[PDB]
C-alpha cells in the first residue's frame, strides 16, 4: 500500500499534492476490470494546479505508505513494503482541460515502464530513491493537456488468480515544446489487461523464495511504450 502524491519536473519539485489527483485511504485494485483502475478510487486531494512538463523531462513521481510520508516515524513500509515488488509504469491520456476532466473512458497510451533488471524490480528503485519513481517523458509527446497515470503492480501474490494489487492515480499536466505525437497503441483503464497476462498471472519467486523471478525476464502487461526512434 502506498499514495502517489507528488510531481518533480527535471528536478524541480512541484510542491506535495500540487497536480496530483490523490485518495488518503488506498485498498489496491485486484480486479483488473475495475472502473476506478484508470486514476484510482476516493480521490480526496483535487486541486487546479496543471503541471507544466517539457517533453523530454525527467518526471518524478513521489509516493509515500500515507498521505505526507511518516513525518519522522520509522515505517518499514514506507516509501511501499518491500515485499510489493513489481513494475512501475507511466500512461497518459489527451483530455480538454486536466485540472477537470474526469478519468472515465479516455484512451491512453503508454509513455514510460519499468519491470525487472539484474533481479531488482522498478519498485526496489523506488524505494531506493525513498519514494522517487523517475522517467523521462519522450522528447516526440505532442504537446497539450493530459492526464498522466502513474501505476505500480505490486506481485507478491500474483501467483494466484486476482492476486496482483494494481496502485495508480493521475497527475494534471501540461505537455509543452516541439513533440508531435500522440500516441499509437491506446488501451482503455479498464480494459488494458487480462488476469491471465503472463506479467500479472505469475510466480516472481525462485525455489528459495528470493522475488528475483527465478531468472525469467519479466514481461511488463500493457502495449508498447511510444518511441520517438
Ligand atoms: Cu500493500
Amino acid at each position: 500500500h502506498a499514495i502517489f502524491q507528488r510531481v518533480s519536473v527535471n528536478g524541480q519539485d512541484q510542491g506535495q499534492l500540487k497536480g496530483v489527483r490523490a485518495p488518503s485511504s488506498n485498498s489496491p485494485i485486484q480486479n483488473v476490470n475495475d472502473a476506478n483502475m484508470a486514476c484510482n478510487a476516493n480521490i480526496v486531494y483535487h486541486d487546479n494546479t496543471i503541471i507544466k512538463v517539457p517533453a523530454g523531462a525527467r518526471v518524478g513521481a513521489w509516493w509515500q505508505h500515507v498521505i505526507g510520508g511518516p513525518q519522522g516515524a520509522n515505517d518499514p513500509d514506507n516509501p511501499i513494503a518491500a515485499s510489493h515488488k513489481g513494475p512501475i509504469q507511466v500512461y497518459l491520456a489527451k483530455v480538454d482541460n486536466a485540472a477537470t476532466a474526469s478519468p472515465s473512458g479516455l484512451k491512453w497510451f503508454k509513455v514510460a515502464e519499468r519491470g525487472l533488471n539484474n533481479g531488482v524490480w522498478a519498485v526496489d528503485e523506488l524505494i531506493a530513491n525513498n519514494g522517487w519513481h523517475y522517467f523521462d517523458l519522450p522528447s516526440c509527446v505532442a504537446p497539450g493537456q493530459y492526464l498522466m497515470r502513474v501505476e505500480l503492480l505490486a506481485l507478491h501474490s500474483a501467483s494466484s488468480p486476482g492476486g496482483a494489487q494494481f496502485y495508480m492515480g493521475c497527475a494534471q499536466i501540461e505537455v509543452t515544446g516541439s513533440g508531435t505525437n500522440s500516441g499509437s497503441d491506446f488501451v482503455s483503464f479498464p480494459g488494458a489487461y487480462s488476469a491471465n497476462d503472463p506479467g500479472i498471472l505469475l510466480s516472481i519467486y525462485d525455489s528459495s523464495g528470493k522475488p528475483n523471478n527465478g531468472g525469467r525476464s519479466y514481461p511488463i502487461p500493457g502495449p508498447r511504450p511510444i518511441s520517438c526512434s
